């Protein structure tokens, strides 16, 4: 009885296949899922999806969140996303397939959706932030389970931006021009509370050969994260040759995944195990036993853990330096 | 009898090859090439391949035509660079990502270039058999683990590839685009009305139907019988909803060869005698014509491309069951 259609009220190990209800809201033309919530994660963090249609004007006004830190991952379709740090230069890119904005507290940030086909899968950390769009959003029935339909809010941790203006000088999905977006390698960013982006295979990357392949592109760390306390990252996942046995994981802080690409089982607790497809989501409780494995012989996944050493990490720890997208072709 | 193969067949038969499945691989220089479907695989109705690669600073062919194949480029993730020109008019270009298409009619000619790590192109050849190429151009890999990739004019023109030397492709790119006057993704595209034109579909901007005879479907057409011509397919993206409260999952049967590679969702498919099979990215299905055959989506969304030979398989028949549509997305309500 792992799967669930909204996220729990509570704790508890669970998978919530892509486009379930997950107290699905519309804010205008753009619809909102919550595949995890605060009280799903014990606050933990937030995961969720926005599908959308193109729009000529911004998907929000300008503002800032002071206690949450924000990320963006394009799941498919495109944005433009804007943000800005102090009086550091004003950033912008447009993400598509695979890209990664990074929002810190205390960042201007909007978005402006491109593609008639967006998704936008939004990490937030803490968890709870989703009660604004509760707030501000309508309820959606959403019978068929459609992707979408064809200065006040101090207290949800939202303060506007009014005098920001978002820069319109875009060339190549990228301004200002001296950037690197799409045309080569990206770095995390070594000044915490700056934005920064990772365009899709363009940023470190980890081999772990500990279980099979493993390759890890982290998109936050310690660094980054602080005092949020938290890793982001995609892991890229070879099969498990049978003479390997799949480990057992155990961690003390929740943690959660969804599927990008691939086909990927998933085993917590007593739950039986269960193949996840795109878009599909997992998510571990802090301390419960789950082993995962790919059943494709290539999967990624998007991957969120509460603490500074999680799966992530603990994969990167014990691999190495890797400079392709791809796992060694022997194993 | 179960459907799973790890090659395709050196006959036609039903079948479903996995995502990087060792798909008869060879590899030209960075690029790894998967055939998921052969000439001798599809009674040489088509090919399906899947040509995975690093980002390149250079062409990832030299500029060439075809007179007897009508290419299509499908991009199933990363991104990379196609120009295409035919005869006299202006040279196209533009800047393919997840979900874009660009169709190369015969005579047409075209190069393409790698941008991104993990980039893969989903081709489609009418007619099938234009593999034979790539046996000769590439190298026999084993790649035990099945990682994406690994980390002479007399012998070319006899495959149907007559290189054009002098083409120049440009380099006015802007927006993933030249020349200026053109729309991508930033409005909509139309399929070409000239045969022998190429033409270019941004992912989710092209023509759309909606079919609600067995839950919601929309197709978003690539190629009909205008570009067709007498190469004799259909080509497109077929989206899916789950099958709705007292509708049954119905059977189909086309003369004509067809097949399926999912690009996102989990999907159900069912051929001939055989067992019951779900699809996850990348996986392909074929279905000899006239073999019987469902699929349904277990996902609440699903996304196909999708090739039939004949002028009328599944695509064309839900579009003519259904009507014209202005979304990806389909209706709230049953
Ligand atoms: C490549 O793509 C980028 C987007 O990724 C695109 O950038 C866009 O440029 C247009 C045109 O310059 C911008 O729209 C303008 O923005 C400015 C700045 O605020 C406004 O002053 C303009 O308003 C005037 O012009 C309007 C339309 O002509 C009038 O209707 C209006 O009343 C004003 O007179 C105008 O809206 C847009 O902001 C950017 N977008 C981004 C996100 O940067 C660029 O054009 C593309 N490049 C090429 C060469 O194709
Ligand atoms: C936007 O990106 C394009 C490439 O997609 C750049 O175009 C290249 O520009 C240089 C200089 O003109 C040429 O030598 C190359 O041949 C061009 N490549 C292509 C593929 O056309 C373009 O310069 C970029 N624009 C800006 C302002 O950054
Ligand atoms: C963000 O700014 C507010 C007010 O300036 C401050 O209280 C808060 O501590 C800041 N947090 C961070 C992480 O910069
Ligand atoms: C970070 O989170 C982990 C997992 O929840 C927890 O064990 C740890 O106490 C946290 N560390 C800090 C500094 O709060
Ligand atoms: C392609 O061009 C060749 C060269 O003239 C010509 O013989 C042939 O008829 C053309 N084929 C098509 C399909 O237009
Ligand atoms: C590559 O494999 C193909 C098909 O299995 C075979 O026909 C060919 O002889 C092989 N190439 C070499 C040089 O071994
Ligand atoms: C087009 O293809 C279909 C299916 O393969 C076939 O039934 C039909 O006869 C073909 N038309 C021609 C002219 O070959
Ligand atoms: O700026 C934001 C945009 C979105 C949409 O994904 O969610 C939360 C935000 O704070
Ligand atoms: O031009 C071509 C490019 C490719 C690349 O996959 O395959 C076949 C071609 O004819
Ligand atoms: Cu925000
Ligand atoms: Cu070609």
């Amino acid at each position: 009885s792992l799967i669930v259609e909204d996220a729990p009220d509570h704790v508890r190990p669970y998978v919530i296949r892509h486009y379930s209800h997950a107290r699905a809201v519309t804010v205008d033309t753009q619809l909102y899922r919550f595949y995890v919530t605060g009280p799903s994660s014990g606050y933990a963090f937030t995961l969720m999806g926005t599908n959308a249609p193109h729009s000529d004007a911004l998907g929000v006004l300008p503002h800032i969140h002071q206690k949450h830190y924000e990320n963006f991952y394009c799941n498919k379709g495109s944005f433009q996303l804007w943000a800005q740090s102090g009086n550091e230069t004003q950033q912008t890119r447009v993400l598509s397939s695979g890209d990664y904005g990074s929002v810190p507290r205390n960042v201007t940030h909007t978005f402006q959706i491109q593609d008639p086909d967006t998704e936008m899968t939004g990490v937030i950390v803490p968890g709870g932030f989703e009660d604004l769009f509760y707030y501000l959003g309508t309820n959606a029935t959403d019978t068929t389970h459609t992707p979408y339909i064809p200065s006040t809010l101090q207290s949800f941790d939202v303060y506007a931006e009014l005098s920001f203006t978002p820069r319109t000088d875009t060339v190549n999905g990228t301004a200002p021009a001296n950037t690197v977006w799409h045309t080569g390698a990206n770095a995390l960013a070594s000044t915490a509370g700056d934005p920064y982006f990772i365009a899709n295979g363009w940023g470190p990357k980890y081999l772990n050969s500990q279980y099979g392949y493993q390759i890890v592109a982290p998109f936050v760390t310690a660094t980054q994260a602080q005092d949020t306390n938290y890793t982001l990252s995609t892991i890229s996942m070879s099969t498990t040759p049978s003479t390997v046995t799949v480990p057992t994981w155990s961690f003390p802080g929740a943690c959660a995944f969804q599927v990008q690409e691939g086909r990927v089982v998933v085993q917590i607790g007593d739950y039986a195990a269960t193949e996840l497809g795109s878009g599909d989501v997992a998510f571990i409780p802090g301390g419960v036993e789950f082993k995962y494995y790919s059943e494709a012989y290539f999967s990624k996944v998007l991957f969120v853990s509460s603490g500074s050493d999680g799966l992530d990490q603990n994969l990167v720890n014990g691999g190495e330096e890797w400079s392709s997208v791809s796992f060694p072709a022997d194993w």
